[PDB]
């Protein structure tokens, strides 16, 4: 079965905020590992792939995303035949400003639940007039407090065994729950879809459920002396 | 000005259920500056990783030679750094999901805190250790709770005189089992002890073990 | 105080000879500090190759994409570089032995020059290009001669008011094709310039192309 | 037929000597690679593989060669199933001094060709009392001007079709050549055994050969005004 970890994590700056010489980061490769750092004194503990580092760049930098589009898919075409193969589902949130960054890699879409409206993870033109071998594609929201992020693969977003429209499935499946618990959720989801065919499932199955807080602690509150 | 903080959750099965899979999953956090997910249908090539440094420090660690050849090596690693390293102190704990046993690499840290049940026990084991490094290796078990400090934190206490004690005390102390929580409160503890004065920055963090097993 | 200087050789044949081959071979050298060469009988994963940073300025060589999103990008990566990075210049050449391309990556770089026979052309190419790159690839044929330089050599030379044209006439002057006398040459004509006075650090590398095709 | 390259370097330190703001490097990826880097300004261009850095470490820090080997053989051990079932021959030369280390991985033996006196790498105790997994050799030699170091793989050192003691074959050969160059003994010592069975070879075949150079260039020598 395999453990899974719960975290959470306090920080605050000297003299009452500004920048600090305290890090810290966490990674889970799913099912397999979970680590964790601290350090006092440039360097991230954790970092991503290689081709991801790249197409991470890239998403950043001004670019018109429709070229980004494009040169993701040569950077894409680099990899060791072959990686790029299956799909890649990203979402990159800052913690400043709750802004998201999304790229999907021949990969089912994604959800946001925000208050009960459902709007699903869509790119608002889809550029036509190029070559994407790799059907890329890259979206940016802007989250607020509360929303609830869902990510799948295939083999859930389409296990749904009475088929036809799994998109509006979702959002129904979606819609219709008490909790607010990303772990829940996920477990729920699972089920919500295993059920429709008793046990033993056709493909491999994941989903990852992410919700975005604000709140202030009380902590945050206690002042700290005058100069 | 708060940092947004985030919270997940995750569920997998695989084909038939199931030797492997080819579905796959990652994330991490870059506190208080950036978070991200990543779902990959191929999976082969993790998604994030260690830094280089690290990437070594854990193979060392996964290799159950002698702690004293241990840390002569990564003496050596760590003394190769660069101005910006430098190489401060590292608290490093690394979790098998599969059996959950855990590393402890500590560089120059604090020490940091397992609390099974109603015991808290304390991280810590037994020449020249040029950047004071300490290994460690424990068994964890479901419902354990392993939290991680900087000094600001575990030295903020004022006129204390045994922080290991004063920390095993609040935390034998904790009516509540939420990592963010049992986060929170300590940091309220330690400020409170100044007077809302932060001599140092504080960072703490939790982590609980679960093997909970769900209708599936 | 001499540094030892290393000349080296290999021949290599498939089975049969040969589809691909899990021997494999590589070698690297840190100038002045450090030679390694390797032989694996698998071959797979290489010995040796570029730091991070560098691997990724790579990956965006090999893309073909436009200079400027090349260029964007090469400057998004080294604007995040450590205060020791700085990023310095940056002289790349990386060369393909199969068909003897050549990509030529530039941050703030002098030139450098490949002598064709009796000609000698300059490697360069043509808003905001924060950290000065400049990328260009060519063909190169076999005979052909690499020169890369620090600024220490290419601004070397005394009340010299076109140090390309100084350096081509230098160059077609050469009455020799091997690389380590070449470098030998160029380092004396422009130290001989100034009167054994060294303005600054002085780096020249000399690479020399081969299809040479051996008895067997 | 693959492109060869040939090389040479130059390089002075301001003022005359101490350390230089310069650094270069290069390396050659057999058949496949060849890059060159300068750069004026803690970086090296080019490094070894991951687990090549490691036993690297180790190679240095202190450590009782016996520990070593024992140390190397877990990490060795850490290898993804499989990449460490194959032979590793590591030369690593300290050009300030001359010093060789040597690594041999269930691999076949290298050769110094010196004057003519062409002693063989062996490691002076072949250390028994351990479990040595994966028949891993560790050897330090002091090099001098002049020297000449051969590596082959066992496609090669094996090849001799009349076998039984290839050892004293290969010095055979190698007292036996006029020339001091590299590229020429390298391609001279394939054709040496090729001939032994026509064309068409056994195993995959591959030779490299360095020398050692302590030439102080004329350059060296002009001096560079008083304080
Ligand atoms: O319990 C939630 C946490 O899980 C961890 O594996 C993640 O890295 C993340 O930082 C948190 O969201
Ligand atoms: O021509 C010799 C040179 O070959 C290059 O591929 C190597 O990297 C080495 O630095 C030199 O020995
Ligand atoms: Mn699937
Ligand atoms: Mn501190
Ligand atoms: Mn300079
Ligand atoms: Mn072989």
């Amino acid at each position: 079965m395999s453990y899974r970890v719960s975290t959470g994590a306090a920080h605050a700056a000297k003299g009452g905020g500004l920048v600090s010489g305290d890090s810290y980061s966490m990674m889970e490769l799913g099912a397999r590992k979970y680590a964790a750092a601290i350090s006092d004194g440039a360097r991230a503990h954790f970092e991503s792939n290689e081709t991801i580092k790249l197409l991470e760049k890239i998403l950043e930098s001004g670019i018109d995303e429709k070229i980004a589009i494009k040169t993701i898919n040569s950077i894409l075409s680099l990899r060791t035949t072959d990686e790029i193969y299956s799909t890649l589902d990203l979402s990159i949130i800052d913690l400043q400003d709750a802004s998201c960054k999304f790229l999907k890699v021949g990969s089912t879409p994604s959800f946001i639940k925000r208050g009960d409206q459902v709007m699903k993870v869509q790119a608002s033109n889809l550029p036509i007039g190029i070559i994407n071998e790799f059907d890329v594609e890259v979206v940016s929201e802007q989250l607020k407090a509360g929303d609830l992020l869902i990510m799948m693969s295939d083999g859930i977003f389409e296990g749904p065994k009475h088929v036809e429209n799994h998109d509006l499935w979702m959002k129904r499946k979606m819609k219709g729950l008490k909790t607010n618990d990303p772990q829940e959720i996920a477990d729920l989801l699972m089920e919500e879809v295993i059920r429709t065919r008793s046990g033993q499932i056709e493909d491999d199955m994941t989903v990852v459920v992410v919700r975005i807080d604000h709140n202030t602690p009380k902590w945050a509150s206690i002042p700290v002396p005058a100069i």
